[PDB]
């Protein structure tokens, strides 16, 4: 009675090892359906994205070999899609269905190294009409949410405040944070002037109206990519 969704930021698909091992990855967690970031599949290339036992598969990616994202929905999960909206550019994709008469709304999104909060307010700016209460937001934001997000609890920049604030409009809170309010867990590992830097950049916004329907979150650490999965589970 309960649907298992997963957001990972994967570093390329070109590669056939890769895709072997992200097979056998979601395999094992064996969620409904998964959020993908980073895919690098040109559109021409979109063809070489099949996951046994995940043969629906969305994506939206760029002319070139950056960007690329994916919603991958398992053979096992009845999903009947009603809307998908990809970028030309390859940084988000939305996709409406429902799964077994509930509607549900999933935003994948992978925000640039660089502008992030802008980039991603001006998206949900663009996506306005198709936020809903059943709405889910996944991806790698680049960009932290709240001060426990930060190693050094500093405070979010403007721009960040800004996203905030419009979220809030659209009645979208952090899944992960409200359920675990205390967390200071991260999400993605980098080399930072020779020494290891850790942040939280990968989120789960949601519907306040969903928070209802949630049964556990975690993060996953993984060989596959320098960023943590988060996986959730709902009612």
């Amino acid at each position: 009675s309960h649907i298992t969704i997963l957001t990972l930021n994967i570093n390329g698909l070109n590669s056939a090892i890769k895709r072997h091992r992200l097979a056998s990855w979601i395999k094992s967690q064996d969620p409904s359906v998964c959020c993908i970031q980073e895919t690098h599949l040109t559109c021409r290339d979109t063809h070489r994205l099949k996951i046994k036992g995940w043969r629906k598969i969305y994506q939206a990616n760029g002319k070139q070999k950056k960007a690329g994202v994916a919603i991958l929905v398992s053979d096992k999960t009845d999903f009947k899609p009603t809307k998908i909206k990809r970028d030309k550019e390859g940084h988000y994709i939305m996709v409406k269905g429902s799964i077994q008469q509930e509607e549900l709304t999933i935003l994948n999104i992978y925000a640039p190294n660089t502008g992030a909060p802008r980039f991603i307010k001006q998206v949900l700016s663009d996506l306005q009409r198709d936020l809903d209460s059943h709405t889910l937001i996944m991806g790698d934001f680049n960009t932290p949410l709240s001060t426990l997000d930060r190693s050094t609890r500093q405070k979010v920049n403007k721009d960040t405040q800004e996203l905030n604030s419009a979220l809030h409009q659209a009645d979208l809170i952090d899944i992960y944070r409200t359920l675990h309010p205390k967390s200071t867990e991260y999400t993605y590992v980098r080399v930072r002037d020779g020494h290891v830097s850790q942040s939280k950049i990968d989120h789960i916004v949601g519907s306040k109206a969903l928070l209802s329907k949630c049964k556990r979150t975690e993060i996953i650490t993984n060989y596959l990519s320098d960023h943590s999965a988060i996986k959730l589970e709902l009612r």
